[PDB]
């Protein structure tokens, strides 16, 4: 058995008022008969308009990130500021804050304490580089970042924590990720859990899978006995995002 | 004469929707009757919320930043998005992210550079630390800094063009700055821009002052030849702005 999937949106730096509205009057209308948790990250200008247009009750949004405390950070948002707004759902720690804008296995570690003691749901991503993967260092690399974060974590807070596995590796390196890469990254994570943590915590902790999926590949992948959902990119800007959802079946 | 001033908010990483409901009705039952453009930098989570609300006519809305390009940089938010959603104002270069967020001279340059090009009014920050100050660097840096930012610029658009001017030596340092102190830079920024790029552009070029204001030293401040206004912090959360702006007569 699996715990409930997630099909995730992010949306990243994108979207404008028309496209945005379209492509979430495609979602209201969507037929969505089983057990999943669809998730839509759009950015902070849009949340507002997600907030108030999203009505389809299968479906939650989330912030792509947030800083701990409010205060004179100009330019940045605080998660006291999401609670207010009325958001639950957060995306922390992802490739591409790690990579541009120095966000250290620590900084995130930091966020998703903070987040999960507002009583946020948190996505938490981590994955390894190419060189990283070359070299044979993916097991060590992806436990160092999961540990940095359970080492903040009481047990009662895995029940609010989702781990997105990013092949980076794979991302803009002309590699490719195949299935079976996904499930072997995956099982590690669990079997770290399993062991560090609780079987118990372990099984029912939902692995999403945050390479490239679309409409085509969603399937076979989901297939796999360790993925339990997507963090989708850019597939999830176009209506082909629904059928990635069915494949969560 | 100077030219029109500005009383600009920077609301930072600040507010509640219950809040900003109540600064912002203050607002709009507040009688401004002279030349000046007040301007609301709220987080990019409040814009929507500012923008329906904020009703007097002397007002408009900015964003506290923003990266030049859409795509993939998860947690971002780009001109493109912010021009859309319709906002044509926006802070940029600002001490905080200079600090803490890793903005050079050249990132910020680029960034207004962009602004610029998609037809935004910016706010441009520049100011010295306490050791450049306590050296004796003033004057080398800050035009270090306006000469990165005027290198990418043509003569044309420094009409869309205001500078801030942030004693950053003063602030947070127990360092206290006067009136005299903040008109001597502002003079050194308008020699710059005079003897640069044209006494044209010097005269019609506005400088606010960014360090610390209330409603007490606001009027001494801007009677000072060279300030033309103010962008505020703290103040800016508080009734006190009215007094404020008020400042600016």
């Amino acid at each position: 058995s699996k715990p409930q999937p997630i099909a995730a949106a992010n949306w990243k730096c994108n979207g404008s008022q028309q496209s945005l509205s379209e492509l979430i009057d495609l979602f209201n209308s969507t037929s969505i008969n089983h057990d999943v948790q669809c998730v839509v990250a759009s950015t902070f200008v849009h949340l507002a308009m997600t907030k108030e247009r999203l009505s389809h009750p299968k479906f939650v949004i989330a912030a792509q990130n947030a800083i701990a405390k409010s205060g004179a950070f100009t330019g940045e948002v605080s998660l006291p500021i999401l609670k207010d707004f009325g958001v639950n759902w957060i995306v922390l720690g992802h490739s591409e804050r790690r990579a541009y804008y120095g966000e250290t296995n620590e900084i995130v570690a930091d966020k998703v304490a903070a987040a999960v003691a507002s009583g946020f749901m948190v996505i938490a991503c981590i994955g390894e580089t190419l060189q990283e993967r070359e070299s044979g260092r993916t097991a060590v690399v992806v436990l160092t970042q999961i540990a940095a974060i359970a080492k903040k974590l009481k047990k009662a807070d895995w029940a609010k924590v989702v781990i997105a596995y990013e092949p980076v590796w794979a991302i803009g390196t002309g590699k490719v990720a195949t299935p079976q890469q996904a499930q072997e990254a995956h099982a590690l994570i669990r079997s770290w859990v399993s062991s560090k943590i609780g079987a118990d915590v372990a099984g029912e902790l939902r692995i999403l899978y945050g390479g490239s999926v679309n409409g085509k590949n969603a399937r076979t992948l989901y297939q796999q006995r360790d993925v339990n959902g997507f963090l989708v990119g850019g597939a999830s800007l176009k209506p082909e995002f629904v059928d990635i959802i069915k494949a969560t079946q």
